C-alpha cells in the first residue's frame, strides 16, 4: 500500500533516512568494488582539482571577478584580478571572501549563490548565499574597501538575530540605504509552490519588523521577484515587478521610486511576453506566442523593442515599438547582453549561435553588424554590462574547449585567454545529424566520438536530453564527457528533443502537458537511429537525464526497456500523480497537467513510470540520485522509484542520496566530485568502457 511508501514522503527525521544511508553506503561500496572505479576517480579528480581549470569571470570598475573552486578550497574563493592581468596564464588573484572559512566559522556548509552591486556606492555588495543545495537563500551585506561583512548591515535576521530564509529571495539595491527583496517575513508569505509571496522595501538602520510590505500575490501564484528595469547608469529608481502566475504568464509592473510617494502601475504587454534586456531608456521583449499588433501579427519567438514609457500605455498609445528579430524556420532567440555603447542579440540558427551588435542613433536601432564566430558549430557566451565598454565573451564547440576574448573598445573580439589544459580536438569528430520521429519531424542530434572507433555497434554510447521547458539544450564543451568518456573511446550524444526550445515555443508547446509522450517519442527515434547505423547497441546504450531529464528517461526505461543497457535518473521528477504534494510541484501544472483532472490524469498515466511498471519484466540497470535538501522536486521521487524497483528481482538499482547537494551533483567540489565519479564508474561498468 501507500501507508506502506508514507515514511519515505518526509525528506529528514528517521526512517527515511536512515532507509536511504544504508542503500546509498551500499550502493557506494558496490561502486567502490568495480573495476573501473579506481582509474575512473583518477581522472575525474584530475579534472576537478586541477589548477589549469579556466577561470571565467566578470569584467567591473577594472578587474575582473571570478569565483574559484578546487579541493582545497571546495567550498570556494570569490576573487579578482586586475584585467591588466587576466591574460597572464597564473594571474595575481585577490581573494576577497572565503567560504570555506565561512562555513568552518558558522559549522555548515554556507555556498555562494551570487552578489549584487550598489550603484551608488559601488564599494557595497549584497552577497547571496544557502546552507548547501537548498533553494532557500539569504544574503549578507559586504564591503569591497574593508573586505568584510558590513557590521549591522543589510542581513534578513529579526529583533533575536534569527536568520530569515526563503526560495530564491535576492535583494536588489533601490538606494545606498534602502533595498527591495522578496523576504519571507512571516511563515505564511509562500505561495502554494513556496516560494515567497511578497515583496518589502527596507530601510537602513531599521529593524526588519519595521519593514513595509509593498506587494503580495495569491496563493495561486508561483513567485513574485523584484528587479531593476533599466541599467543603474540610466535609472536607478525603476524596478520591474514579476508576478508569474502560471510558470508561463505574468502579471508585470513598474514601481517608480523616486517621487513623494511610491508609484506601482501595470505593464500592458502579451501575459507571456518576457523581459529580456535593456539599452538606454528602451526594453527588449521575447514573445512566446503570436501578438496581433494594431496592422501586424508579431510571431511567436520574436524580439522587440519599445521606450519604457510604452509599457504602460494603450496598444493605440504605443508609438516606439520596433521588431529586432523575426526567427526563420530553423532559428531560435537566446539572449540580448549589453554594453555601454552596444547590444549584442544572441540567437541559434539550427543550434548553432549566430551573433549581431547594434545601438541606438538618434533615436533609431542601426543595422546590426554579424559577429563572425571563429568556431564550427559555435556557443556563445558572454558577460557584460552597460556601464561598462569591454566585456568577456566565451566562444566553444563540444570538441574545442573555451576561448575567452576580451570585446576592446573599439568594437572587436580580442584573445584574452585559452584553457591551459590540454585537449586534442583533431583526435575527434562533431557530427550533427537528425532523426525522424514518429510523425515525421527531425530532431536534431549531436554525435562526439574519437577517430578510429568502428560502427560495428559495440561503442560504450552515453546518450542523454531533457526535453522540457523550452529550454536549449546546446551542445557545450564538457571537459568530464569528453575526457573520461570520449577520450576512452565512449561515444557521446544530445539529443534536441521536442519540448526543448531549440525550435522556439511551439518546439515546447509540441511536447507540452497531455502532449508529452511527443517528447519521448522523439528521444527513442534518436535511441533507434543509433542503433540502426551501428554506432551502437541496446547492451552498449546508456541513457541519463536530471530534474525533468529524469522523467524522461525513467518513462524511456520502463516504455522501452529493450532499447538501453544502463540509465542514470538523477533528482528526477517521476512521481506524475502526486507530483503537486512535493516540493514546488504546484509550479508545473502548466508543464505536465493536472492530476486532478480526469483528461490530464488519463494521459499521464498512460506513461507515469509508477503506473507502467510490472515485477516480471527486466529494466536496463538504473542509478537514482535525490538529495535531503532537494527543495525543487523532493526526494520522494527517488525514493519511490528505488522502493518500488528494489522490489523487481530481474533488475538490479543503485541508489544515491545525498544530505546536503539540493537539486543538483553536490553543493561543495568535492561532493559534486563524488557524485561524478560514481556516475562514471556506474556506466563504465554497466558498459564495459575500456578504462
Ligand atoms: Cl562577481
Ligand atoms: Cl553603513
Amino acid at each position: 500500500n501507500p501507508k506502506e511508501t508514507k515514511f519515505l514522503e518526509e525528506a529528514e527525521g528517521v526512517e527515511a533516512l536512515e532507509w536511504a544511508k544504508e542503500r546509498t553506503s551500499k550502493t557506494e561500496k558496490a561502486l567502490q568494488a568495480m573495476q573501473e572505479y579506481k582509474q575512473i576517480k583518477k581522472e575525474i579528480e584530475t579534472i576537478f582539482y586541477d589548477q589549469r581549470k579556466t577561470p571565467y569571470g566578470v569584467i567591473r570598475k577594472g578587474y575582473v571577478y571570478n569565483f574559484w573552486m578546487d579541493d582545497k578550497n571546495p567550498q570556494g574563493l570569490w576573487r579578482r584580478t586586475l584585467v591588466d592581468n587576466y591574460s597572464k596564464d597564473k594571474p595575481n588573484w585577490e581573494v576577497l571572501i572565503d567560504f570555506d572559512k565561512l562555513s568552518k566559522k558558522i559549522g555548515k556548509k554556507v555556498a555562494y549563490r551570487g552578489v549584487s552591486n550598489c550603484f551608488q556606492n559601488p564599494n557595497r555588495y549584497l552577497i547571496s548565499m544557502s546552507f548547501g543545495g537548498k533553494d532557500e537563500m539569504f544574503f549578507r551585506e559586504w564591503d569591497l574597501e574593508k573586505k568584510d561583512f558590513v557590521k549591522n548591515g543589510f542581513e534578513p535576521i529579526t529583533n533575536s538575530g534569527k536568520l530569515l530564509e526563503g526560495k530564491f529571495t535576492y535583494p536588489t539595491w533601490i538606494n545606498k540605504d534602502t533595498i527591495i527583496f522578496n523576504l519571507v517575513l512571516h511563515k505564511n508569505e509562500i505561495t502554494s509552490s513556496l516560494y515567497p509571496n511578497s515583496l518589502y522595501i527596507w530601510k537602513r538602520g531599521e529593524s526588519i519588523e519595521k519593514a513595509k510590505k509593498l506587494f503580495e500575490v495569491p496563493k495561486e501564484y508561483i513567485y513574485v521577484s523584484a528587479g531593476k528595469l533599466l541599467s543603474d547608469t540610466i535609472s536607478s529608481s525603476l524596478i520591474f515587478i514579476s508576478a508569474n502566475k502560471d510558470f508561463y504568464n505574468y502579471d508585470n509592473y513598474i514601481l517608480d521610486t523616486k517621487y513623494k510617494n511610491l508609484k506601482l502601475q501595470k505593464i500592458n504587454m502579451p501575459s507571456d511576453a518576457t523581459l529580456q534586456g535593456s539599452f538606454k531608456e528602451y526594453v527588449f521583449w521575447l514573445l512566446r506566442s503570436d501578438w496581433k499588433f494594431k496592422s501586424h501579427n508579431i510571431k511567436a519567438g520574436s524580439l522587440v523593442a519599445l521606450h519604457f514609457t510604452d509599457l504602460l500605455k494603450t496598444e493605440s498609445d504605443k508609438t516606439s515599438l520596433k521588431i529586432l528579430f523575426t526567427p526563420t524556420a530553423n532559428e531560435v532567440f537566446n539572449f540580448i547582453s549589453t554594453t555601454k555603447d552596444r547590444v549584442f542579440l544572441a540567437t541559434y540558427d539550427n543550434v548553432v549561435a549566430k551573433v549581431v551588435t547594434f545601438t541606438l542613433e538618434n533615436e533609431q536601432w542601426t543595422k546590426p553588424v554579424v559577429l563572425k564566430l571563429p568556431y564550427q558549430n559555435a556557443i556563445f557566451g558572454m558577460s557584460s554590462y552597460e556601464e561598462e565598454e569591454e566585456a568577456l565573451i566565451t566562444i566553444e564547440n563540444s570538441i574545442v574547449p573555451p576561448t575567452i576574448y576580451l570585446w576592446v573598445k573599439t568594437h572587436e573580439l580580442k584573445i584574452i585567454r585559452k584553457a591551459l589544459y590540454s585537449f586534442d580536438s583533431e583526435n575527434y569528430v562533431l557530427e550533427q545529424k537528425e532523426a525522424t520521429s514518429f510523425d515525421g519531424v527531425k530532431i536534431p542530434y549531436f554525435l562526439v566520438y574519437k577517430k578510429g572507433i568502428k560502427f560495428d555497434g559495440k561503442n560504450p554510447t552515453l546518450l542523454e536530453a531533457y526535453g522540457g521547458f523550452q529550454v536549449i539544450n546546446a551542445p557545450y564543451f564538457s571537459r568530464i564527457k569528453n575526457e573520461v568518456w570520449v577520450k576512452n573511446a565512449g561515444v557521446s550524444v544530445l539529443a534536441n528533443i521536442r519540448g526543448g526550445g531549440e525550435f522556439g515555443p511551439e518546439w515546447h508547446k509540441s511536447a507540452q502537458g497531455i502532449k508529452r509522450q511527443t517528447a519521448f517519442n522523439d528521444f527513442f527515434a534518436v535511441s533507434e537511429e543509433l542503433i540502426k547505423q551501428n554506432i551502437t547497441s541496446p547492451e552498449y546504450l546508456g541513457i541519463k537525464g536530471g530534474s525533468n531529464g529524469g522523467l524522461l528517461v525513467s518513462v524511456a526505461m520502463t516504455q522501452r526497456p529493450e532499447l538501453f543497457g544502463a540509465v542514470a535518473c538523477e533528482v528526477p521528477i517521476l512521481d506524475m500523480i502526486r507530483y503537486k504534494e512535493f516540493g514546488a510541484g504546484h509550479s508545473w501544472v502548466t508543464e505536465y497537467g493536472d492530476p486532478e483532472i480526469p483528461n490530464d490524469l488519463l494521459h499521464i498515466k498512460k506513461y507515469a513510470p509508477l503506473e507502467n511498471l510490472s515485477l516480471t519484466q527486466k529494466y536496463p540497470t538504473v542509478l537514482i540520485t535525490d538529495s535531503v535538501l532537494d527543495q525543487r522536486v523532493h526526494p520522494w521521487h527517488g525514493r519511490i522509484f528505488e522502493y518500488v524497483l528494489a522490489q523487481n528481482p530481474n533488475t538490479k538499482t543503485y541508489f544515491l542520496e545525498s544530505k546536503d547537494s539540493g537539486h543538483g551533483s553536490g553543493s561543495d567540489l568535492k561532493e559534486s566530485a563524488n557524485y561524478f565519479i560514481n556516475l562514471y564508474t556506474f556506466f563504465a561498468n554497466a558498459l564495459k568502457l575500456k578504462i
